[PDB]
């Protein structure tokens, strides 16, 4: 639950130093990777010197080079710290001790250079009881400020409190010392200072810095270009720890083969329970409901297996899905992301107890849309038709230069779920179904705001992924599928 093992500015020779200095053999950080930017590298010691893993992820999970794959770092690291002789170097390297970070850069309540009335000013329209940031100090370069706001919602007031640093070392000028920023922070959360009229100065939480009104977007958009979006991805990787739900229900035995990747499952308070199969396990799909928080909700799911296909349709009778949204192409460069799942054009194909009639295939420059007719076998009344929207202009590298294909997209998956009487959630996969399918779900929640409400909205896209999140583990996956979902809101946003 810490994080602190995650170093957001070091290098690979700082991570050195620092592991052979300050750490131990076992010791170990994280860290970005200054070869290749975009993935991670793994700092670890082991009789007396450092190894580095790299940590690839081009879109859809963290791949451990000579290991396994994981939805996010929180989830690799506590792998690795509870399966010891699992990680091979061919070596077996432990995890044994997070080699802590004392930067404060990735923490909600850090803002750097940043003046006093710029504190009072943002601590008043954005701010309440408890809202809380530490800044640079403006009149003793060296040391830092900690502004607080306490009051009722002149019934207010913002209290600055002096932050010494001395012999690398933090102190409010009297008590305890602490080693960085953060472990003073947690210190005067658990016990707040008083003040000698009797006001106590609680850290309830950190000043919200992200959400703006949708009009604001082109200018925050390239005020994070000049870089921002990097920072405020990373601030949000620090909450992934918060989100370490359970998961046992996709660690079991029965359903260890249910998933294409053994170590990313849903959440069992999240998960799609399957009713009425043959009485083993037929209750388990590798799938979450996703409720934003009528409302359109989703169901984030994988790319099907072999032998998942006949849960698939279960899932969406079951359900009573009437859209389904597939984000990659059955094969992309050369290895098989989903199987098909579905008939060939007029073709009709029974699928467990479920039936599936392929009508009609209609092909867009972005995506194929086939219309099917889904009925339990043996049964009238049961047929609904179930329209699949096979998205397949997706880049095999990165995120699409232009978000417009992806909009118009949505546009229509949304006209036609609208169009839809009692339509269930909208079934959103392929791959792990974190990756693609946390970008398009997001920018499909964000983009139904403005559409409603028009231009004069807040919204707040790690506010909006962070509770996406904690609905399914590892919802949307590198920085640059975050910058992507910007780029399109703000593209949506011109278009009005």
């Amino acid at each position: 639950t810490s994080r602190r093992w995650f170093h957001p500015n070091i290098t690979g020779v700082e991570a050195e130093n620092l592991l052979l200095t300050r750490g131990v053999d076992g010791s170990f950080l994280a860290r970005p990777s200054k070869s290749n930017p975009g993935d991670f590298t793994l700092s670890v010691r082991r009789n007396g010197a450092v190894t580095h893993i790299k940590i690839q992820n081009t879109g859809d999970y963290y791949d451990l080079y000579g290991g396994e794959k994981f939805a996010t770092l929180a989830e690799l690291v506590q792998y690795y710290m509870e399966h010891h002789g699992q990680l091979k170097e061919g070596d077996v390297i432990e995890l044994k001790y997070p080699l802590n970070c004392a930067d404060p850069t990735s923490e909600r309540w850090f803002h750097g250079h940043l003046s006093g009335k710029e504190a009072e000013k943002l601590l008043t329209e954005k701010g309440k009881h408890g809202s809380f940031l530490v800044r640079e100090s403006q009149s003793h370069p060296g040391d830092f400020v900690l502004s607080v706001r306490t009051g009722d919602d002149g019934k207010s007031k913002v209290t600055h409190v002096m932050i010494r640093c001395q012999e690398l070392k933090y102190d409010v000028g009297g008590g305890e010392r602490f080693d960085s920023l953060t472990d003073l922070v947690e210190h005067y959360k658990k016990n707040p200072m008083v003040e000698t009229l009797g006001t106590v100065l609680q850290l309830k939480q950190p000043l919200n810095t992200t959400r703006i009104n949708a009009a604001e977007i082109e200018s925050r958009v390239r005020e994070l270009s000049k870089q921002g979006f990097w920072e405020e991805f990373e601030t949000l990787q620090q909450q992934e720890c918060k989100l370490l739900y359970s998961r046992k229900e996709g660690q079991r035995q029965e359903n260890k083969n249910k998933n294409r990747y053994k170590n990313i499952l849903p959440f069992d308070h999240t998960r799609v329970v399957l009713h009425d199969g043959d009485p083993p396990v037929s209750d388990y799909i590798n799938a979450d409901i996703i409720m934003p928080e009528p409302k359109k909700s989703y169901i984030a799911t994988q790319g099907c297996l072999q032998n998942t296909v006949n849960d698939f349709w279960r899932m969406v009778f079951q359900e009573n899905s009437r859209v389904i949204v597939m984000t990659t192409k059955e094969v992309e460069r050369g290895k098989s992301k989903c199987v098909k799942y579905w008939p060939d054009e007029y073709a009709l194909k029974e699928y467990g107890v479920m039936r599936v009639r392929n009508v009609k295939e209609s092909a867009a420059h972005d995506y194929t849309l086939r219309e099917l007719k889904l009925s339990k076998v043996g049964q009238g009344n049961t047929e609904r038709t179930v329209w699949q929207y096979h998205f397949r202009t997706w880049p095999d590298h990165g995120v699409p230069s232009d978000p417009g294909g992806v909009l118009d997209f949505l546009e229509e998956v949304h006209h036609k779920q609208e169009s839809i009487m009692d339509a269930g959630p909208v079934v959103v996969h392929c791959s792990a179904g974190i990756g693609r399918t946390g970008t398009f779900i997001v920018i499909d929640i964000l983009i139904d705001i403005i559409r409603e409400k028009g231009v004069d909205c807040d919204i707040d896209v790690p506010k909006t992924i962070q509770m996406v999140r904690s609905q399914r583990s590892g919802m949307v996956q590198t920085e640059a599928q975050y910058r992507f979902i910007y780029m399109a809101v703000q593209h949506y946003i011109e278009t009005l």
